[PDB]
């Protein structure tokens, strides 16, 4: 490269890795200094061009000449944004001599872009926990029968005219002639799951429970809350809980864990005592009497049987936070004694909450996705991080959650299905996660990624739930066909990406299953050993993972997007690792050519391929490995 009217875009970099952004979780007076690589002696002058939201405009910031990488083929310029608490937007203009590029989120292009800016949000931190740990959520009543003397009995008691039904371990999660699927239970508890704490942070090596919820509610999966202030008693009670989460904590059964709950705020259950739809408890509840304490908590369009509820159901009524200062919002999350509150402090100090519905949550029965609901996180946001700066926030979403991360007031991320499940399933399964058919090229599939990558600041892109599959979703494996093989390469690059990485109990195995109620079915425990290559493959990548920084908070670079061969490779890397992942899809073994030049890593020194261990010696920019179809390397130094 030289000064010759012309920018490389191939020599062209940047994001907010380590290696580019000294701030990438800014407090709201922080400096932002910034680094742009291009090749050695390629351009004659840039800018950081951000827009401020402060002032309505953009402004420029120009770069100096700052150094050159090891391998003295790069060039760092550097730059540094003026400090503020107003949230700013940023590109770059590359220039050399009358030739000008731009570069963003997106990457490089002829053309000014209008979108996909990198950001810079004041005041905005996600819990480093979270960035750096791995997720396995368990649906209770599935794991593990630890007690079986508080096991929901057939007949027990009768919902929606339909009574429960007790189900024999290992038997199809359907109910029999004439119960309901929302009233099967197995037997699973919190008891179980704490004897089971071995096989999660040992055994696997996971450090981040995720549990559906486990508050009082008559239904298997309990989204219809009748009692926040206590476990289902089919699932223990609160001093078991209160013993689970000291156990996760704890340091003697594997690595020191950390638990999030499932926050169903949007609604609650029909039977709950401050609606009591079937006059089971004393107090007159809204449902009951116009005079109820609790009156102002829901919307009625005609008392009592007509009202606000979740999509149509009525069993879910849903709770109207009014404006702020309501009765409601303190209820939930802004009184000393707010459910968000009791549980973030002892003696139960769990560490995050999952936002049930949180879309909808608003005022009057609105639907939300408005002012009102986006208000209502502001300051749930606020409460929660005052009672634990550290306590996590993952809203449930299926699109482009922007809106409730990217103003850096409300989640620290959330449920990832538009940014990993509905992409890697594609791209693998050939099925979208409802499995349907539908699949993506190998590029189509690295530019999904970074196109949704773009939706968000890097710290939220960093702690987003990235789950291969869910309770409301179809199993990986049945999507897979029963390929063993694709569940490999989709842990492989689950465990490399940015992101949390989010285990759905069993999936770990190959657990199949299809669409509600199938997908949460009883864990064969006759699985959980490193006879299956699935959970075998799992506890080594999870060492790997917890091995690396760079694998969690490094920067991310696209090296290969082979579709004739199928064959993705990208890196990851901060200043002190560098790491190339190289994927083979669907096609047979292909020896690749890995440009980890690009990457920086010096020719003669050596990278080790950590899943399988052999060593190999970087030789003129290059890499040679052979990856077998549905599989991958971890090429690291
Ligand atoms: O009253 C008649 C009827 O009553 C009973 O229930 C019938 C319904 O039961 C089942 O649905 C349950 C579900 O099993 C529960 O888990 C619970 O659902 C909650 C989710 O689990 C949470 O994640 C959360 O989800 C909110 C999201 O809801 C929507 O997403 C849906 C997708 O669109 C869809 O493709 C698929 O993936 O399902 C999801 C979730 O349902 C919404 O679009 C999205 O924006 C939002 O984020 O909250 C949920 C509610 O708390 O409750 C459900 C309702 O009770 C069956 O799955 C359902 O088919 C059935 O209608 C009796 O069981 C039944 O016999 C009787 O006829
Ligand atoms: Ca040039
Ligand atoms: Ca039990
Ligand atoms: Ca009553």
């Amino acid at each position: 490269a030289a000064n010759d009217n012309n920018v490389e875009w191939n020599g062209l970099f940047h994001d907010q890795g380590p290696l580019f952004d000294n701030a990438p979780e800014p407090t709201s007076t922080q400096s932002v200094t910034l680094k742009l690589r291009t090749f050695k002696g390629d351009i004659t002058s840039a800018n950081i061009k951000y827009w401020d939201t402060a002032d309505n405009a953009f402004h420029w910031v120009p770069m100096v000449w700052d150094s050159n990488d090891p391998t003295g083929t790069f060039d760092y310029w550097k730059g540094t944004i003026p400090a503020s608490p107003s949230i700013k937007y940023y590109r770059f203009q590359i220039n050399d001599g009358t030739s000008t590029a731009w570069y963003n989120g997106n990457g490089p292009s002829s053309t000014e872009p209008n979108a996909d800016d990198f950001y810079i949000i004041p005041n905005f931190k996600t819990p480093d926990w979270l960035k750096n740990g791995v997720m396995y959520q368990i649906f209770p009543d599935r794991f593990y029968n630890g007690d079986s003397s508080n096991d929901v009995q057939t007949g027990s008691y009768t919902y929606n005219g339909t009574p429960t039904e007790k189900k024999a371990w290992g038997s199809s999660v359907y109910a029999d002639p004439g119960y309901d699927n929302s009233l099967v239970f197995f037997g699973g508890d919190l008891a179980g799951i704490d004897q089971k704490l071995g096989y999660i942070k040992k055994t696997l090596g996971a450090n981040i429970l995720y549990l559906n919820p486990i508050f009082k509610a008559p239904t298997n999966h309990k989204y219809d809350t009748q009692d926040y202030m206590a476990v289902d008693p089919a699932f223990g009670d609160n001093s078991t809980l209160q013993t689970l989460i000291n156990d996760i904590h704890s340091t003697a059964n594997g690595p020191k864990g950390y638990l999030i709950l499932d926050g169903v705020f949007n609604h609650t259950g029909d039977s709950h005592p401050w609606f009591d739809k079937y006059n089971n408890f004393s107090s007159q509840g809204a449902y009951e009497s116009q005079s109820s304490p609790w009156y102002n908590y829901y919307t009625f369009y005609t008392w009592p049987d007509s009202y606000a509820s979740f999509l149509g159901f009525n069993s879910l009524p849903k709770l109207n936070y009014g404006n702020s200062g309501s009765a409601v919002r303190g209820v939930i999350y802004n009184n000393s004694n707010s459910v968000a509150k009791t549980y973030l402090n002892p003696p139960y100090s769990v560490d995050g909450w999952r936002l049930n519905a949180a879309q909808y949550v608003d005022a009057n029965g609105n639907n939300g996705s408005d002012v009102t609901n986006h208000q209502i996180w502001s300051e749930f946001r606020n409460a929660v991080k005052g009672v634990n700066s550290n306590a996590a926030i993952i809203g449930q979403y299926w699109g482009n959650a922007n809106p409730w991360t990217a103003q850096g007031n409300q989640w620290d991320a959330a449920t990832n299905f538009d940014g990993f499940t509905q992409p890697v399933s594609e791209w693998i399964t050939g099925k979208d996660y409802q499995n349907n058919s539908a699949s993506i090229s190998t590029t189509q599939f690295d530019s999904w990624l970074r196109g949704t990558r773009a939706n968000y600041p890097t710290n939220v892109q960093q702690s987003m739930m990235n789950f291969l599959s869910n309770h409301d979703i179809t199993r990986f494996a049945t999507r897979s066909g029963g390929d063993l093989w694709k569940t490999y390469l989709a842990l492989i690059f689950q465990m490399t990406y940015v992101g949390t990485p989010t285990i759905y109990y069993g999936d770990e195995y190959g657990m199949q299953g299809g669409a509600d109620p199938d997908n949460r079915r009883s864990f064969d425990w006759s699985q959980a050993t490193p006879s299956n290559s699935a959970v075998a493959l799992t506890q080594k990548l999870i060492t790997i993972r917890n091995q690396y920084p760079a694998l969690r908070t490094g920067s991310f670079m696209t090296l290969i997007t082979d579709d004739t061969n199928k064959i993705y490779s990208y890196g990851r890397f901060d200043n002190v690792n560098r790491i190339a992942v190289v994927l083979n899809n669907d096609s047979v073994s292909h020896t690749v050519n890995v440009p980890v030049w690009q990457l920086s890593m010096p020719n003669g020194s050596t990278v080790t391929d950590k899943i399988t261990g052999h060593s190999y010696t970087v030789q003129n920019g290059m890499v040679t490995v052979a990856v077998d179809g549905h599989y991958g390397a971890v090429l690291a130094q």
